[PDB]
């Protein structure tokens, strides 16, 4: 038998995070989200993966299109955050509004001012009880020189110096 | 077309990760080392994955036992972590001396110490280009209440307050 539910998320809260947003578009439609379960697999061919909660059924946006971009947040950035987690209302064409935006490879969205982004085609989708895993290889870049980085850690958000 | 090897990695010294260092033991063995590929998966039941390279034959031991156990790195441990990388030589008997160590659930050795600790039972195997990819379920757990976390960024390391 396996630990409880409970005791296992109150020490998941000593690991930090990095902050991200994720972004769509396409036949179905243009989406995004607020992200910290997400990692690097290879360098030769470039390969990275991400998970999504099955609660919420908008995730299966993402499944249809077939494409996603993944962009790396600095340190006066916690007001967009906010946004993309759904804590102060607001419809999705009202969350887009708040910054500026371009397009490289694919149609999905990349942010300006960013510390970095990645550009994806999706090649292999998994169901693993409570989230859906999805497995994509890079076609685009960008990256900037900006002075401190966003973190999450023991339940509240941070800034660190690079 | 995929984008080259050496821009990835440029772009990808701009995305923080916090330091781990993970164990194993057995038939086939004891082996240690240091890592930031890893990430959260499901909450029910709890479930976790790691992603270890290929040209490095030693690193098939893990496979052979089918157990791990994950480490959690506070504030005052660079040297322990630069003993697990292979940066200052010794062999694995005088790498583990360096510290204090118990027993869980697996026979996996755990740290005295520790922000927190995961002891795991392999479930699933995959392979992917330069790296394999293993998921495990969670049989036991341990935490502590330490001041400052250790995090790896822009080819160095620091320090960050709870
Ligand atoms: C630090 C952190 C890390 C996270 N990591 C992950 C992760 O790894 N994986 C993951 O899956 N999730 C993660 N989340 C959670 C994720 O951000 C939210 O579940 C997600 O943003 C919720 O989607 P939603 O707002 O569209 O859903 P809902 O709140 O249910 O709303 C659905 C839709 O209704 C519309 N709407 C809502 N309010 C209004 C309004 N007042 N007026 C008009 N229209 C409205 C919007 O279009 C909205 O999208 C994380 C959250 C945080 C804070
Ligand atoms: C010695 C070393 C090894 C590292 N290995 C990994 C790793 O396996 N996975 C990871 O997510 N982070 C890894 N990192 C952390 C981080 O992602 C890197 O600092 C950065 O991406 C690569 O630049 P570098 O000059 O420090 O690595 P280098 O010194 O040029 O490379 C060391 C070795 O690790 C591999 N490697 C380096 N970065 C990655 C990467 N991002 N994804 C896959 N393989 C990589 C390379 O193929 C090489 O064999 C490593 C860092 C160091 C110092
Ligand atoms: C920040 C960071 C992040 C990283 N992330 C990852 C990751 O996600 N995934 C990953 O796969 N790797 C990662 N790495 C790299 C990883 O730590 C090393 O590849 C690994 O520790 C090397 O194994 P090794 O020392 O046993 O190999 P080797 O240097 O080739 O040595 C093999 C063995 O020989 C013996 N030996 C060596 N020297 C002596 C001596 N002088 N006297 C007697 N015996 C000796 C030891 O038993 C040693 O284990 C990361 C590294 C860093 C710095
Ligand atoms: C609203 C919110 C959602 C988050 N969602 C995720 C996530 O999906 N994946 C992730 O790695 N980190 C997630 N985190 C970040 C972090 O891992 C948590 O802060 C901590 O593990 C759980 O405690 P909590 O009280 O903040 O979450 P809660 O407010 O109690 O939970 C919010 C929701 O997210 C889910 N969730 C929370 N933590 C995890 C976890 N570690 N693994 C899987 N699901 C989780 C829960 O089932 C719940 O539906 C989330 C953080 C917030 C604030």
């Amino acid at each position: 038998s396996t630990v409880e539910s409970k005791a296992y998320r109150d020490a998941m809260s000593h690991y930090a995070g990095a902050v991200q947003i994720v972004t769509t578009a396409g036949a179905a439609g243009r989406r995004g989200l607020t992200l910290t379960a997400a990692c690097s697999v290879s360098d030769n061919p470039p390969t990275i993966l991400i998970c999504l909660q099955k609660i919420h059924e908008e995730n299966r946006i993402f499944i249809e299109n077939g494409v996603f971009a993944i962009n790396t947040l600095a340190g006066p950035h916690q007001q967009l955050a906010d946004a993309f987690s759904g804590r102060i209302g607001l419809t999705q064409d009202e969350r887009f509004e708040l910054a500026a935006w371009e397009i490289l490879a694919t149609g999905a969205p990349v942010l300006k001012g960013a510390l970095a982004a990645f550009d994806c085609r999706v090649v292999s989708v998994q169901d693993h009880s409570t989230h859906h895993v999805l497995f994509g290889e890079v076609v685009g870049l960008s990256s900037h020189a900006e002075e401190e980085a966003l973190i999450y850690l023991n339940r509240r958000y941070h800034k660190l110096e690079l």
